[PDB]
Order: C-alpha cells, then sequence, then structure tokens
C-alpha cells in the first residue's frame, strides 16, 4: 500500500565516506579496500579550475599533499593515480567496513540512490534518475562533490555516480566510478548547457500503473493505440520513444492490473493532449518520470 | 526542492526480526532491549479481537524468537507498554547509537526505514498528517519499521508502524506504544478523520520560494494570528500554534518577512487563488516540508 520515492538504505555506503583535502580544496571521497576515490579537481586551486591541465597539475603533487580524514582518523596516502576525472589515493589502511561492491555505468532512464555528503559526513539520501540528456535532478550544495550514487542488490553495492558539477539550470552532472562523465560535460569551472531534456516515457507509464494499483483510474479511457501512433504523439511532446523492450518490461504491471500496455499508452496520449485539468495523480500535478518499472514492481507487487 | 531522508545507517544497525509462533515482524534493538508491536503475540485469528493482557499472560520469555539476521538473541524478560512489547535480551547492541524517544506533532517530518524480516529495504521521508496518518509505502511484513530524525549524532525515534487504513494510508505509534490518532491495533477497517493542509509547512515553503527569488505573492498586508486561523480553517488549513510561529522564526529573520505578513500573503493565495501563476515551479502549495527541512536543503 502506498507509493513513495524510496532510496536504498545508505549504511553500507556511509561506512565508506571520507574527506579529501588538497591545499584549500576539500570534498568527499569513497574509501573501498585500500583506495580512496574522489573527483580529481581536488588537486586544483581556484585559479586552476578555469582551465586545468590535470596531468600537468597532478605530476606536481606528492602523496603527502593529500590529507584524507576518516572521522577523527587521518589515513596515510602511499600512492596516487588518476583514471579520467577520478583520483585514486592508495592508503596504507584497508577500510574495514568495505561492502561487497561493483562499479557500473548506468543507462539513461535508470534510477539510483544518492548519499549527499559534506566534509566526508553523510547528510541525506534520495532517489534520482539518470535523465536522457545525462543530467540528474539532484539536491547538492557547496562541498557535495564526491558524493556517490548507487544501487544495492542483495548485499552488493553497485556504485554508478560520483558528483562533480551543477549546471546553470540547477541540474547536476557527474561521472561513473571510472571517471567518465555522463553527458557532454567537462570538469572545468565554466557554465555548461545540457542537451534537450526529454521525458522517460517507460517510467511515466510505470508510474501510471502504480497510480492504478493504488486505486486511482480517473485518467484511463476506453481507447487503444498502436505503438507507432503512440510514439508519434510522444515524440511531438519531447517524450522518448517506447520500444518493444519497454513494452515487455511493463508486462508484470500490465498483468497485475489487467491494463494492456498499449491501453495505458492511449491514456498517456490523452493526458498529453488534454493536460490534467487541475487533477493530480499520486498527489502530483505533473507526469512523473523518475520511477522505473522495477521501482513500481518492488513497491506495488501483490498489493 | 525534493524529499530527502536522513542517512539510515545508524538505524539499520538496530533492526531485528521478532517472531512468536508463525507471526513475524520487525523490532528495534537498543542497548539490551528490543521494542516491537505487541501484536506479534497474536495468531491471525487472535488479531480480530485481541485481549492483549490475556494473550500475554500465556507467553513466556522462551516463546519469543528475536534474530539479528539469522543470529538468535535470547530473550530474558518481557513487558507490555501500551501497544509495544519490550523484550530484554542477553546482548547489548554494539551498534546502539545515541538516541531518544520523542512524540511528534502533526506537520513534523521524519524518515522511515521500511524493513521486512528484520532486513532494511528502503528509506523515505514522511510527514505526520493532521489526521494522524502518514502516506507511507508499506507491504505485508513491514510492521515494526520505525521513523526517525537525526540531530547531530542522536537518533530521535518517533514512529513504529502498525496499521494500513482502508484508504491506503498508514497509522502507528510512538516508541512508548501510544498510537498517533484514534487508531487501535486490531484487524479491523478504521477510518481516519478528514485531513487538512499543514499551514506551518506551507508557510515554510513560501519562505523557501522567497529565499530563491520567487516572491510575486508577497503582499502589502498583515493580519493577526487569530484572524488568520479563523480564515485558514474555512479553507481546510490547520490553525497555527505559538510553536509554529516560533519555528518559523529563523526563516522570517533570514528573509526579513514577519511571520504574520507571510500569513497575510497566504490568506490572499487562499482567497484569490494563484491566477495561473506558479511558486517554485508548481501550481500546488507544498505542505510536507517543515521549516527545518527548508533550512536543511538550503544549507
Ligand atoms: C563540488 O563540491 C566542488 O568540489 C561542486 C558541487 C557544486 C557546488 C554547488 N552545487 C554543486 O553541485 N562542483 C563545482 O563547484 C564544479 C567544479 C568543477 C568540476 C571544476 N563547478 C561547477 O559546478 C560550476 C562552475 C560553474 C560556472 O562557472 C563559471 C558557471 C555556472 C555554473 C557552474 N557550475
Ligand atoms: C504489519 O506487518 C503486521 O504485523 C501489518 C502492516 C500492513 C500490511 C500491509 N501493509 C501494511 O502497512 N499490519 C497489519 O496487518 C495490521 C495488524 C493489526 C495491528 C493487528 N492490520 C491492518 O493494518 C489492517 C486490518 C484491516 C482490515 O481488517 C478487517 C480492514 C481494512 C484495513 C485493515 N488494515
Amino acid at each position: 500500500s502506498g507509493f513513495r520515492k524510496m532510496a536504498f538504505p545508505s549504511g553500507k555506503v556511509e561506512g565508506c565516506m571520507v574527506q579529501v583535502t588538497c591545499g584549500t580544496t576539500t570534498l568527499n571521497g569513497l574509501w573501498l579496500d585500500d583506495v580512496v576515490y574522489c573527483p580529481r579537481h581536488v588537486i586544483c586551486t581556484s585559479e586552476d579550475m578555469l582551465n586545468p591541465n590535470y596531468e600537468d597539475l597532478l605530476i606536481r603533487k606528492s602523496n603527502h599533499n593529500f590529507l584524507v580524514q576518516a572521522g577523527n582518523v587521518q589515513l596515510r596516502v602511499i600512492g596516487h593515480s588518476m583514471q579520467n576525472c577520478v583520483l585514486k589515493l592508495k592508503v596504507d589502511t584497508a577500510n574495514p567496513k568495505t561492502p561487497k561492491y561493483k562499479f557500473v555505468r548506468i543507462q539513461p532512464g535508470q534510477t539510483f540512490s544518492v548519499l549527499a555528503c559534506y566534509n566526508g559526513s553523510p547528510s541525506g539520501v534520495y532517489q534520482c534518475a539518470m535523465r536522457p540528456n545525462f543530467t540528474i535532478k539532484g539536491s547538492f550544495l557547496n562541498g557535495s562533490c564526491g558524493s556517490v550514487g548507487f544501487n544495492i542488490d542483495y548485499d552488493c553495492v553497485s556504485f554508478c555516480y560520483m558528483h562533480h558539477m551543477v549546471l546553470p539550470t540547477g541540474v547536476h552532472a557527474g561521472t561513473d566510478l571510472e571517471g567518465n562523465f555522463y553527458g557532454p560535460f567537462v570538469d572545468r569551472q565554466t557554465a555548461q548547457a545540457a542537451g534537450t531534456d526529454t521525458t522517460i516515457t517507460v517510467n511515466v507509464l510505470a508510474w501510471l500503473y502504480a497510480a492504478v494499483i493504488n486505486g486511482d483510474r480517473w485518467f484511463l479511457n476506453r481507447f487503444t493505440t498502436t505503438l507507432n501512433d503512440f510514439n508519434l504523439v510522444a515524440m511531438k511532446y519531447n517524450y522518448e520513444p517506447l520500444t518493444q523492450d519497454h513494452v515487455d518490461i511493463l508486462g508484470p504491471l500490465s498483468a497485475q492490473t489487467g491494463i494492456a500496455v498499449l491501453d495505458m499508452c492511449a491514456s498517456l496520449k490523452e493526458l498529453l493532449q488534454n493536460g490534467m485539468n487541475g487533477r493530480t495523480i499520486l498527489g502530483s500535478a505533473l507526469l512523473e518520470d523518475e520511477f522505473t518499472p522495477f521501482d513500481v514492481v518492488r513497491q506495488c507487487s501483490g498489493v
């Protein structure tokens, strides 16, 4: 019963957050085994960040230039390398609370939990989606760099995001844990625009099914649509196309509710053309697109 | 603005499962006591119309299975406190945080750590409604999940889950076992009173809008607290208390907008509507962010 934007429990990640400081620059790092991972622009001064030659700036640093604090303990750095936009500090102590983990690069439209941290201290946890334009609508303040995004399956933490940048529009950009940005962004102190921000259609459909499972059907209709005719209307409204894989992925929700996927497409088509007429769905006045089909299935299966 | 939960790790380290017969739910292990909903002692048929004092008389310490994961914690004492059971166990939890038990007011927010079989599953922010329900997300097996706030290093537990209502909202107790609202722990359909909008939180939201430069709704008027409360009630808004006025103090100081001037602005929004305008990008006035949440997300 109910449907809420839900994050994974954050404790396995909290036990890995540390504080990294180089010069007057401080941000968060992720301590796994005997390595601390953090945004490489920590090595930068304020003047460097405008056009940093990172390889040039890094070679001029020594292991002792990096102060890593874990709680009240300082960890001694005994090596350091760079992998794209991520710095890897070898420390002489393995983190005893390292969980089972993997690094993965998430696909646009997928969700993950963010543990927002400041000065190496966890501050809040929330769910995000990787948008089609590879930005995320995060909540991050000064000092949040190095905060990470993750999913958990059984006991294994899959890290997928590390935070680097806020755009002029107030959305956020970052990298995977191999240091590659999501999107066309660069770790330099410049104002950057993203590509056009399309709506994650398969997710909107999942959330409509969640609304039905929770007792709201006001937006359904007796009509159907073909997949192509739906996509024509969806693209007109800057929605992503729905693929046959999306249709299949929605199967379990369609089975649970008895609403054919293309019948829900016809409902969404009507909502796009007519608007919501001051009504709300699951408490929202907008069509929500940051819950995946699996997000809905795991909260609403059996209800 | 977004709902943000507290990091959940300090609470995760306290979740256990408690079973009596085939009835299983979650409990909270702090020091050498495990707290859980007292209906764990019920068979399914017992929960239709339970006499808990009589049911408990028939239970002894050795009838309670407490597990941290798969590891059993031997129960060495038990007692009932309102609608919660307290099981003394022979092991003090080494992960016990600094904590307190608090009873919150409508409008206050908290994080819920939803758990199943003693295993944390998800975390999300909830607000206590004026009708003493929360809009949670809870499946079978979720009872005994807790809600909490974290202040510095101290976990303040405020909620333990017991009930879903026919409308699909949730009800529960504080950690002394006293329900929020008129609800009882019985297998029966129970109705919550009509709900109202949480005025103090809408005001916090309007302050948040002003902080971010969105201030078209500020008007030239003020009001008294009494006159405002009487108007607000005709729009299904809660009356403000003195505590509400006080907790708006910091946002009022930050923006320079007196609390009663902002109340007069809200009154105009209620009486005249939004005129197809938005506030913080929304035609809806948000009532699930407290003044603390607004400060916590702006700094
Ligand atoms: C990190 O904490 C820095 O360590 C920080 C996080 C942002 C602070 C405010 N909210 C955030 O998410 N990131 C930055 O400060 C980055 C630093 C880069 C990677 C060197 N820069 C930006 O976020 C950035 C710079 C500019 C800009 O310039 C000029 C103009 C407009 C936006 C903008 N963002
Ligand atoms: C706990 O897991 C029980 O241990 C369970 C939580 C609900 C299950 C599905 N989602 C939940 O939030 N709580 C219950 O099952 C309670 C048990 C009481 C305390 C003895 N029962 C209800 O919440 C319940 C019973 C009825 C009902 O009956 C008749 C009719 C309508 C609603 C309703 N809710």
